[PDB]
């Protein structure tokens, strides 16, 4: 009886302990991967780290099964287990993530249905932290008592990175000028530094994240440590702006790889810098993706209970395969695969689902948005707008089940809500339009350089962020770059003896679409003409196959030290 309820509760908790343990054993390898520039490893780590959590929830559920099987499928029994599990939390440093794990297990057990607040931690059970004193620092303070050249030499001479610096003084002085031109000699000496103990690794970079304490108030202080074609460590640029920081930790970049024995602590410190990020967003930034899903559902529930607006179909051009809706004042959209696709389409829901999975664990490169897959998402009929309820019933009838006052959508994705780039290009003008086309062209370029070929490059498949960045979001259109045949001469039209086969792509036909509006055409020819040349694309897939891995700067290129300062 009791003993069993306890074993279960404890095997679930032992499960979380083990998964987080494994999770950071992986993370700790980031330094070595970067130190030996093993770029291909860095990416496999991103995939293995992402699967860990589900792997363990898997093991734990199997155990839970053998351990009983008869009771696992029993809601009365699990009510007790939750009871005990909850009494094990007051101790655990990572209790919040411990709750998510319990939920994950609960869900696998009941195939994601009947999720009441009494059966799982949809809410928390624990009092809000509101931090005391971290058991151990997590960040060090640096005062310029001879500082700036001394302060910096001291911090640069603290990184555990085992490679040679290709002229520190050089980089160290670049940093000084920036601060100087930014704070003014006076306050620069009134201001100090507080840099996090751990480096945030991502791709071919090792990030330093600290706080610039100005008498004006605290500010972001980030230094992207890069490495030369032959192992030289150098600091490329320095960002002390909140907006800048928001991009570096943007939702369209792969999560950072930062060693964090106590996540909640790290998250809270982070709020200071980039204060526009919500709780889930901060977790997601440092890698706790599954836990952020838990927090996302909470922020959703909060916003929902506090608004008298109904769910309506997302603004823009309706799609051939997905049905996407949103709440007026909410910063996300829901996307569901439609029962049947438009005649012009010949792919399976399975393939669509595969693409979303493909990009989730991909080097998102800052151009593809993170998404959250939800099984059996529940909505309250009285919340769905009449126009939308009929769309769902007509387009996704198979994916929705009635429950009287509420409906259940079986599968769906949730992602950052942006404004469809096709709408932006019709709202913006002048400089703002140039910035969009450049931003758009560079999106294609970077996706391409990371073995991702957008399927349909039409504006309607891209979105514009709060910062005016163009991010791709129509994932089932995608295919790997080393999997498409680029061609020079386009097939005749007379708007087929000229045989074209699956995989063929004619970069010159792009002119026709991407340049039909006289407003933007010229802008393309000026900033992105290369995109119409099949030679350009083939060169790109050559470096891919050659195993090359292009660099990505989470900032404007004209901010790189080697650009502005000589
Ligand atoms: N992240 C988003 N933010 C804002 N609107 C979005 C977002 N994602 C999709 N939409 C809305 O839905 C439309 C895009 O639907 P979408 O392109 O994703 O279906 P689909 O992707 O075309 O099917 P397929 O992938 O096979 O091309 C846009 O018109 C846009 O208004
Ligand atoms: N259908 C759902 N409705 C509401 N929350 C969910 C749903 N599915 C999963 N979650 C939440 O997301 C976390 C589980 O993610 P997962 O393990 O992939 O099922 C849990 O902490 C749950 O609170
Ligand atoms: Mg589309």
């Amino acid at each position: 009886p009791r003993g069993l309820e306890l074993l279960i509760a404890q095997t679930i908790l032992q499960g979380f302990d083990a998964q987080y343990g494994r999770f950071l054993e992986v993370t700790s390898g980031a330094q070595q991967r970067f130190e030996q520039a093993d770029w291909h490893a860095v990416q496999q780590a991103m995939k293995n780290r992402i699967h860990l959590y589900d792997h363990h929830v898997g093991l734990v559920v199997e155990q839970l099964r053998c351990i009983t099987n008869g009771q696992s499928t029993d809601a009365e029994f699990l009510l007790r287990v939750k009871e005990h599990y909850t009494r094990l939390l007051p101790d655990y440093p990572r209790f919040e993530i411990a709750e998510s794990f319990f939920n994950s297990v609960y869900c696998r057990l009941f195939d994601h249905r009947s999720l009441t607040p009494e059966r799982l931690f949809i809410f928390s059970s624990q009092p809000e932290r509101r931090f005391r004193t971290i058991p151990r620092p997590l960040a060090k303070d640096f005062h310029p008592d001879h500082g700036w050249e001394s302060l910096l030499m001291r911090v640069i001479s603290d990184l555990p990175l085992r490679l040679h610096w290709q002229n520190k003084s050089r980089d160290i002085h670049y940093i000084i000028r920036h601060l100087t031109e930014t704070l003014g000699p006076e306050n620069l000496s009134k201001s100090h530094l507080q840099v996090a103990n751990e480096l945030f690794y991502r791709n071919k970079a090792a990030w330093l994240v600290g706080k610039l304490i100005t008498p004006s108030g605290t500010l972001p202080f980030l230094l992207p440590i890069h490495q030369t074609d032959d192992g030289e460590l150098f600091i490329d640029t320095c960002l002390t702006t909140t907006a800048e920081a928001s991009i570096v930790f943007g939702f369209a970049r792969s999560y950072f790889m930062v060693y964090a024995p106590l996540p909640a602590a790290l998250v809270e410190w982070l709020r200071e810098i980039l204060p526009g990020k919500t709780t889930a967003e901060l977790y997601m930034a440092i890698g706790c993706q599954k836990h952020a899903k838990t927090e996302s559902y909470r922020e959703y529930l909060v916003y929902l209970q506090g608004c008298n607006e109904q769910f309506i179909e997302a603004p823009g051009i309706r799609g051939m395969v997905m049905l996407v809706f949103t709440l007026p004042g909410f910063d996300r959209v829901f996307k569901v695969i439609k029962d049947k696709f438009a005649p012009q389409k010949e792919m399976s829901a399975a393939h669509v689902r595969a693409c979303y999975q493909l990009v989730k664990e991909h080097d998102r490169v800052g151009r593809m948005a993170d998404t959250q897959e939800f099984e059996n998402f529940v909505l309250e009929k009285r919340h769905i707008s009449p126009a939308l309820m009929e769309l769902l019933l007509q387009e996704a009838a198979e994916k929705i089940t009635d429950l009287g006052e509420q409906i259940v959508i079986r599968h769906l994705y949730i992602e950052r809500r942006m404004v469809p780039l096709n709408i932006w290009l019709e709202q913006v003008e002048g400089q703002q339009l140039r910035d969009a086309i450049e931003e758009y062209g560079n999106a294609i370029r970077q996706l391409a350089a990371a073995n991702i070929f957008p399927g349909d490059m039409l504006f309607k498949n891209f979105g514009v962020t709060r910062h005016g960045r163009v991010v791709f979001y129509d994932y089932d259109e995608i295919c790997y770059m080393t999997e498409v045949n680029f061609r020079d001469i386009p097939p005749p039209r007379y708007p087929p003896w000229y045989s074209v086969s699956p995989g063929d792509v004619f970069p010159e036909e792009f002119r026709h679409w991407l340049c039909a509006d006289p407003r933007i055409g010229p802008l393309f020819e000026e900033m992105h003409a290369d995109l119409f040349r099949a030679d350009y694309w083939r060169a790109l897939q050559n470096r891919i196959r050659e195993g090359h891995v292009e660099d990505v700067y989470a900032y404007r290129r004209r901010q790189r030290f080697s650009v502005r300062y000589g």
